[PDB]
């Protein structure tokens, strides 16, 4: 399998988002087709961190299907660094994986979110899991931002201790705000 990103240019960290069920939620219907709403703070939230990361969209779908999707959330290309695609993951035991060490970064640097745990079944321990987004309005993006900007902020020299150091990594930005006091 081909490395899939060139070498860095840069910030600090990279930061792997997935798309589908995390900026976007996509419904079908007879009388509409496909249809697809895009998260409260999604334009905020890649803008924003992309002062601090490298961002990485990683589309759980093939291209022909949500590239234009993703294109949308950056349509003159200031945040998203990279844009990648299910013909991007590896297929290994029957699934499809986003395999990190594919992405020529420093896995110390690394940090994927995603919401499907196949998705990072080779690298669980960078990973942020997510409950998928169902489409109704909230605030889980922006609540995301102030551990994200604290790992950028403060270095980081690895966040793989960091981001393992919680009691659930599906409640990280709930255990976070809890254990700091800002
Ligand atoms: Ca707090
Ligand atoms: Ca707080």
């Amino acid at each position: 399998f081909p490395d899939l990103l060139p070498p860095p240019p840069q910030r600090p960290l990279t930061l792997v988002i997935t798309l589908e069920d995390f900026l976007v939620h996509s419904e079908w219907s007879q009388k509409h087709g496909w249809r697809t709403a895009k998260r409260p703070g999604a334009d905020y939230f890649l803008g924003y961190l992309s002062q601090y990361y490298e961002i990485v969209l990683f589309s759980s779908n093939y291209m022909m299907y949500s590239d234009k999707i993703a294109e949308k959330l950056d349509p003159i290309h200031a945040f998203v660094s990279y844009n990648l695609f299910k013909e991007h993951c590896v297929y290994k035991d029957g699934v499809h994986i986003k395999d990190l060490s594919k992405l020529n970064r420093d896995l110390s640097k690394v940090i994927i979110i995603d919401t499907d745990p196949n998705s990072y079944k080779l690298q669980p321990e960078n990973a942020i899991p997510m409950e998928p987004w169902n489409g109704e309005a909230d605030d889980k993006l922006v609540r995301l931002i102030p551990f994200l900007e604290y790992l950028a902020t403060q270095q980081t020299k690895d966040v793989r201790p960091i981001l393992n150091s919680f009691e659930d990594k599906k409640n990280l930005a709930e255990e976070f705000d809890h254990r700091v006091k800002k």
